[PDB]
């Protein structure tokens, strides 16, 4: 009985990382075999290149960096498939959608070009999108010092995310991330249990194909 | 007056590297500003990952390695555009065509997926394809120890190259690489001078778009 592939995407400071950690914890506490993944996965060779870029310690040509972000997902695909086939549900903090939305926020990057490298990746069974109004995100401290951490760029990324959500091949669920950490968590947890229960029914799909 | 972008592609041991070096030398000797490039460009961070893979010192997931080969071209695009805009002709030993042909020789890699990462790269003004019958390539010593250096895989790559050559958006020229080094060189040199003279007329194109 395979595991589910659940991705969390969402606006700046909406709580992707907090909710992904809490979700894995709660699923395991409820008897599921679930494990957390995140992209970028900064531990691999490619992941280090990406981390340096995001910290502004290095500059990387925009197309090159886009392909490295995708390659960083592909190198984890054998693991993702193995775990899911072993019945382990994977909760993933960001995935190909952030890949497309952030590069697509740059000038002269079509959504189509941005999607292609990720075509064929394991298709998520559930894509949660954590929505939060900017006034509310602002109360969540201040921007970080990493690349892309500024309102105007975030806004362009958000427009890209909205285009991706028009894709009905994907099980997108909107989450109101303005509530408390615990309230948001319960919303996510229940959506997740439902997905886990239905994923054991159809084979793992391929993204964007 | 911009430089031309000339790529050399071709079968195993057909003489891509020998002819690219000789071409640059001859162009410079004839008053052109020309410089040699090669892919993979093994000197960069990404290039080292690729070199390790090709030497079989490391294993890389097939999709990841494909995207690294493309990223290795993109990271050189600012240089390529700068040089061409300065009037420097660039002679390139392998390019996106080898990228597509070698990954596309693997099982379950469509030509379409393989092309996408490279869509938008500087379009070559001239693509030379060095053709050589296997009996003739065999007289050119023995296979190397690197990955992909075996007859069956080379044959599949060759079929992919033939599909790419159906693309009329590109100025493909076939070269009979069975002749002597000097004879092949003269054929290439003359094709190249012609291209250099016409490239100063239309802007640099974008590949596969
Ligand atoms: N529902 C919430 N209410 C209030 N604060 C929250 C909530 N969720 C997260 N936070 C806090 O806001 C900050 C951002 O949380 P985090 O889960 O790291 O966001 P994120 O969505 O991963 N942001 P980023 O990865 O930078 O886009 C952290 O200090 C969290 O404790
Ligand atoms: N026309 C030719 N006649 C005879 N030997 C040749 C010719 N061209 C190249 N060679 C030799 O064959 C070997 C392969 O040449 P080289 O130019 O390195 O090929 P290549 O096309 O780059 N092969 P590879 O990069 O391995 O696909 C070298 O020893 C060359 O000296
Ligand atoms: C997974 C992924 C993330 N990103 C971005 C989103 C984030 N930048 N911001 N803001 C950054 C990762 O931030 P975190 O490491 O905090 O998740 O990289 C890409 O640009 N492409 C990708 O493929
Ligand atoms: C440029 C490029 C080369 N290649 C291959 C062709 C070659 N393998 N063989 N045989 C190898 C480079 O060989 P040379 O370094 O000798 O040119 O990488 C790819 O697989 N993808 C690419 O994008
Ligand atoms: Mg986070
Ligand atoms: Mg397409
Ligand atoms: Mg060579």
């Amino acid at each position: 009985r395979r595991g589910a592939l659940i991705v969390l995407e969402g606006v700046d400071r909406a709580g992707k990382s907090t909710q992904s950690r809490k979700l894995v914890e709660a699923l395991c506490a409820a008897g599921h075999r679930a494990e957390l993944l995140r992209f970028p996965e900064r531990s691999t060779e490619i992941g280090k290149l990406l981390s340096s870029y995001l910290q502004k310690k290095s500059d990387v040509e925009d197309h090159s960096v886009h392909l490295l972000f995708s390659a960083n997902r592909w190198e984890q695909v054998p693991l993702i498939k193995e775990k899911l086939s072993q019945g382990v549900t994977l909760v993933v903090d960001r995935y190909a959608f952030s890949g497309v939305a952030f590069t697509g926020a740059k000038e002269n990057f079509s959504l189509d070009w941005c999607k292609q490298p990720d075509v064929g990746l394991p298709k998520p069974d559930l894509v949660l999108f954590l929505q939060l109004q900017l006034a509310d995100a602002a109360k969540r401290g201040a921007f970080g010092h990493e690349r892309y951490e500024n309102g105007a760029f975030q806004e362009r990324a958000l427009r890209c995310f909205h285009q991706l959500m028009k894709d009905t091949t994907l099980n997108w669920k909107m989450v109101d991330a303005s509530k408390s950490i615990e309230a948001v968590h319960e919303d996510i947890r229940v959506l997740s249990e439902d997905a886990i229960a239905t994923a054991t029914e159809k084979p793992l799909g391929e993204l964007w194909k």
